[PDB]
C-alpha cells in the first residue's frame, strides 16, 4: 500500500503519529527510480501497519521537492513525528532500505 502523494496529502502523511514514513521522490523518466520502485512495494507490504511509504513525483510537485531540498533523484526520505531524521540517496539494493527503516522503529 504505497500512497501517491501531493500538495492535499504529504503534510497529512508526513505527520502519521507513530510511524516511520518513508518519502520516495521519483519520476518516470528516471531509471535509478524505476529500479526501486518493486522493493519499495515489496517493502510495504513486509512492514504495513508500522511504516507508511509515500511517492512524490518531481515533475508533478515540484515545489515539494524544492522545499525538502532534494538535489537530485533518486531520494528518500524518512520522517519521524513530521521530521525529516535521514535519507538515502540513489539507487540502492533492499538490504540498505530496510536497515534505515529499522533504525527508526
Amino acid at each position: 500500500s504505497v500512497v501517491q502523494l501531493n500538495d492535499e496529502n504529504f503534510d497529512e502523511v508526513i505527520k502519521k503519529n507513530n510511524k516511520v514514513v518513508v518519502v520516495d521522490f521519483w519520476a518516470e523518466w528516471c531509471g535509478p527510480c524505476r529500479m526501486i520502485a518493486p522493493i519499495i512495494e515489496e517493502l510495504a507490504k513486509e512492514y504495513a501497519g508500522k511504516v507508511v511509504f509515500g511517492k512524490l513525483n518531481v515533475d508533478e510537485n515540484p515545489e515539494i521537492a524544492a522545499k525538502y531540498g532534494i538535489m537530485s533523484i533518486p531520494t528518500l526520505l524518512f520522517f519521524k513525528n513530521g521530521k525529516v531524521v535521514d535519507q538515502l540517496v540513489g539507487a540502492m539494493p533492499k538490504e540498505a532500505l530496510k536497515e534505515r527503516i529499522k533504525k527508526y522503529l
